[PDB]
């Protein structure tokens, strides 16, 4: 019986490496291979839809940022599937999100930007990803926390944002950690705030946003597996075990850190109640912005 995952986005990028990373450690367990299957499309529908319908045996599994998790059915009238009928196995990982400015903004922090944002009214400008975008929502929490007004900026995806801020065509951008850091290392755009309740280990020097007096403002992709619905508890409980103990593994949370990402590993339980409270979390953000 092989373990088939499903990452419902592409090779290569950061929800591809790190089930892939933790499956390399996971073969003596599962002498029939482990597989990893990209399926691309509909914000992780089309994948995790896949998964949705299989046997809840727990050998057919879905390793997903939020999307198709949490977020999706606030998003999409109507979808395929229920998210809230998911079974949660595990979040390997969290990568948070920041706050990246243009190096030319005349602000040093978190606290004089909101002052600059406030000052200049309905004019400093965003880029996102597109609507209802892990970087859109983001936006709109800070906005939300902070009762700001910025000019959204949608790009197709995260380099033509990334473009425009380098370039100064936008004032901010809230960008994933592993996307803005090696421009921040060479002061090239200026990260103000990490958008998680304890610094990132990848950039030390940067606060938080809770330590510059926002503590609401956390907003990070999260990597979770989760199972059919019905999957059994008992099969549920032996997946999180072994992915906790990949996890363990120095050269795992080497390959993570280089992604930005921290290392969870979370019990059942545990990523349950994550789940349940995201979902909320970002209904809400959503509803006082619309989709």
């Amino acid at each position: 019986q092989a373990l088939k995952i499903i990452v419902p986005y592409p090779a290569g990028g950061t929800a591809d490496i790190l089930p892939r990373v933790v499956a390399e450690k996971l073969r003596a367990q599962f002498p029939a291979g482990v597989l990893i299957d990209n399926r691309t499309g509909a914000g992780g529908n089309i994948g995790a839809e896949a998964v949705f319908r299989a046997e809840p045996d727990g050998n057919t599994l879905l390793a997903s940022p939020p999307g198709p998790i949490a977020i999706n059915h606030h998003l999409y009238r109507k979808m395929a599937f229920d998210p809230s009928k998911w079974e949660p196995v595990t979040v390997l990982a969290t990568v948070p999100n920041v706050l990246v400015v243009n190096p030319r903004l005349p602000v040093k922090n978190v606290q004089e930007f909101i002052a600059y944002a406030k000052a200049n009214p309905g004019k400093v400008t965003y880029g996102s990803q597109g609507n209802g975008t892990t970087s859109h929502l983001t936006a709109s929490l800070f906005m939300q926390l902070t009762g700001t007004e910025m000019v959204h900026v949608p790009y197709k995806g995260t380099a033509p944002a990334l473009v425009d801020l380098v370039g100064g065509q936008i004032d901010v951008f809230f960008d994933n950690i592993s996307s803005s850091l090696p421009f921040h290392q060479a002061g090239k755009l200026r990260i103000l705030g990490v958008a998680d309740e304890q610094r990132s280990a990848a950039l030390p020097e940067v606060p938080t946003f809770a330590e510059q007096g926002l503590p609401s403002m956390n907003a990070v992709t999260w990597f979770a597996v989760v199972a059919p619905p019905g999957t059994p508890a008992a099969k549920v409980a032996a997946l999180q075990k072994s992915f906790a103990g990949a996890l363990t593994q120095p050269e795992v949370q080497q390959k993570f850190a280089e992604q930005g990402a921290e290392p969870r590993g979370w019990d059942p339980a545990r990523t349950g109640q994550f789940i349940r409270a995201e979902s909320a979390k970002w209904d809400r953000v959503i509803r006082s912005a619309n989709v």
